[PDB]
């Protein structure tokens, strides 16, 4: 009933990663070829914590459900001053994932509910579709693991307005994804740093649109340490520019 050739394989982007002195692992995905393209084949398939990632189908099941009625909705700060500035301050959905503000989404979480939230990521068919944990914490220290094959997977039914929610709500969620844009592409994307269960890993998932062509990614990379957190967009730019992908 279905058919796909297979992921293939391209070492030669470990370069970026050991100039760096670095490991991880960029999955590329062309859609017009319906051809896969990754340094680590192992890794590709690798399921770990999805973080901040995370973000995405949470926005997609608060907005199908009426938690967020829509990106204008103001979120208001808690009161609680927390490491992160930028999260001490009202948000909405907009400006809640560019600054990837946590207290916002464990909220949506606590009013999504457990039975609810495991019903939705079935549907979605994401990662391990398994929420054990804190209802408000899970994708950062319970039971759900996704490996970066299975964020393209997901990333290509939210792009196709195919998973099991509204098309609005899909629309909207790709929205707040928007990441850059210019002349030459627009990037949707979603990063994360998993940090409270070792190994600490950071994310970065998304795609690349061009005038007749998308290009998904999902990047992970290990993180000791927050100083090379740049580099998960700057390592997938390299390949992105290596493959010519952009300029
Ligand atoms: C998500 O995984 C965690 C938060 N999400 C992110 C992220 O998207 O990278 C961070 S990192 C923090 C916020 N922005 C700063 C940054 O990106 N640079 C200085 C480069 C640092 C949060 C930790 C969530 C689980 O906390
Ligand atoms: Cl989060
Ligand atoms: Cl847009």
């Amino acid at each position: 009933n279905l058919y796909f050739q297979g992921w293939q394989e391209n070492k030669s982007w470990n370069a970026h990663f050991t100039e760096h002195k670095s490991q991880g692992v960029v999955v590329l995905w062309n859609e017009n070829k319906q051809q896969g393209f990754t340094n680590n084949l192992k890794r590709a398939n690798q399921a770990f914590l999805p973080a901040s990632t995370f973000k995405i189908p949470n926005s997609l099941i608060a907005l199908d459900l009426g938690v967020v009625k829509d990106e204008h909705q103001v979120f208001k700060w808690d009161g609680q001053t927390r490491d992160i500035a930028t999260w001490n301050r009202d948000h909405n959905l907009i400006t809640a994932m560019k600054y990837s503000v946590v207290p916002v989404y464990q909220e949506f979480a606590r009013q999504i509910g457990e039975a609810r939230m495991s019903k939705m990521l079935h549907a979605f068919d994401y990662g391990n579709e398994d929420i054990s944990g804190n209802v408000d914490s899970f994708w950062l220290d319970g039971g759900i693991r996704i490996s970066a094959t299975e964020q393209i997977s997901f990333l290509r039914k939210l792009y196709h307005n195919k998973l099991h929610v509204s098309e609005r709500s899909q629309r909207i969620v790709k929205q707040a994804m928007l990441t850059e844009a210019n002349g030459d592409y627009i990037i949707r994307a979603k990063t994360g740093y998993s940090t409270r269960i070792e190994p600490k890993i950071g994310w970065w998932v998304g795609w690349v649109e061009l005038d007749d062509n998308v290009w998904f990614f999902a990047m992970n990379m290990d993180m000791p340490t927050s100083d090379g957190l740049g580099l998960r967009q700057a390592i997938t730019k390299e390949v992105l520019k290596q493959e010519k992908i952009i300029p």
